[PDB]
């Protein structure tokens, strides 16, 4: 039986993998936001909580998990199944919760500009993070530990591990539509008036200059300092039309109005510099031109003032992480309600699993996607 045990040490080799890859990812986050105030907002605080129930489910339940399934029984004790499945549940419940506190959040920023971003600050943050995780551990962890003494016998034989008050499966699923399927609900329509929020003008302008302004610099061939050179040169144009919040609420006879569609002139004029020099073959003259239109940028940067964009997708990734590993798992559970033998053994191990796989992707979703956190984690890695 050489494939059999292929299985096993190939089951062994990817358990330990996600977890390696789970730990590691998110205590890169955690120490990134502690060394790096820069990275100390109010963003971060929630993503730091939920970095910190990513690493206890990549040191505690997926080891413990591995174990259970590999030597095929419960070995290490009731004690310790219970202590388990106790902590597996509370974590998973303060994510959630945490999830939906990002999505209020994010909520309340698009909906009360004039008051919620003033009460918005670490403290508020603190509180409600603290707050998430006391609410979970209420939750979960007295029935779970404690409702063999409160029927007064434990049904969970030796060597197996599991919830007892989930000995019905109706049980399971109204956990399942309280826990999972509500939260759900609440954060896809949350979302959804983010989104059409978010869906003014003029902040859709000037981000696209900047950032057609770092492809230009970072730019690998012809094509793409060509084709940043001319959407910047586009916005730049219907940036220069439009009015910004200017200070008196000046004619556009003013000095103020006339210097300011004049620095964007000047941009144009470097900008057609560049473009020409890039179209003479001296394509590196192009990206040292950049340098100059940055500083140009940066001596007429005082009349204007958004990343919100990125944030909303952000929250979207993240929020469609935690759907697609978790809805498996749940739908599985909807499916035991009235037909047990429809899910076997290996199937329920996969759907747990996936759950588990969520906090292994969740570093992915913010963290390799901003240059903050990409350079802190250089800092970190680097010898000194
Ligand atoms: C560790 N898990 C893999 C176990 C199985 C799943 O359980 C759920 O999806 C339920 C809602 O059906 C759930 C329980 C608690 C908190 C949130 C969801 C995901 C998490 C949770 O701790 C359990």
């Amino acid at each position: 039986s050489p494939y059999k045990t292929f299985e096993v040490v190939f089951i062994v080799l990817v358990a330990g993998s996600l977890s390696l890859v789970t730990i590691i990812g998110n205590i890169l986050v955690m120490v990134s936001i502690k060394v790096n105030r820069h990275l100390q907002t109010v963003n971060n605080y929630f993503l730091f909580s939920l970095a910190c129930a990513d690493l206890i489910i990549g040191v505690f339940s997926m080891n413990l998990y591995t174990l259970y399934t590999v030597i095929g029984y419960w070995p290490l004790g009731p004690v310790v199944c219970d202590l388990w499945l106790a902590l597996d549940y509370v974590v998973s419940n303060a994510r959630v919760m945490n999830l939906l506190i990002i999505s209020f959040d994010r909520y309340f920023c698009v909906t009360k500009p004039l008051t919620y971003p003033v009460k918005r600050t670490t403290k508020m943050a603190g509180m409600m993070i603290a707050a998430a995780w006391v609410l979970s551990f209420i939750l979960w962890a007295p029935a779970i530990l404690f409702w063999q003494f409160i029927v007064g016998v434990r049904t969970v034989e030796d060597g197996e591990c599991y919830i007892q008050f989930f000995s019905n499966a109706a049980v399971t699923f109204g956990t399942a539509i309280a826990a999972f399927y509500l939260p759900v609900i609440i954060m896809t329509v949350l979302y959804w008036h983010i989104s059409r929020a978010s869906k003014a003008d003029l902040e859709d302008n000037w981000e696209t200059l900047n950032d057609n302004l770092k492809v230009i610099e970072k730019a690998d061939n012809a094509a793409q300092v060509k084709d940043a050179l001319t959407k910047m040169r586009a916005a730049a144009l219907d940036a220069q039309k439009a009015t910004p919040p200017k200070l008196e609420d000046k004619s556009p006879d003013s000095p103020e109005m006339k210097d300011f569609r004049h620095g964007f002139d000047i941009l144009v004029g470097q900008i057609d510099d560049a473009l020409k020099l890039a179209n003479e073959g001296k394509v590196k003259e192009a990206q040292a031109a950049a340098e100059q239109l940055k500083t140009t940028r940066n001596a007429y940067i005082q009349k204007y003032l958004s990343r919100e964009k990125k944030v909303t997708r952000t929250i979207l990734a993240i929020l469609l992480a935690f759907i697609i590993t978790w809805a498996p798992y749940n739908v599985m559970v909807l499916i035991n309600t009235f037909c047990a033998p429809c899910i076997p053994n290996t199937v329920w191990t996969i759907g747990y699993w996936l759950c588990y796989i969520n906090s292994t992707i969740n570093p992915a979703c913010y963290a390799l996607c901003n240059a903050t956190f990409k350079k802190t984690f250089k800092h970190l890695l680097m010898c000194h």
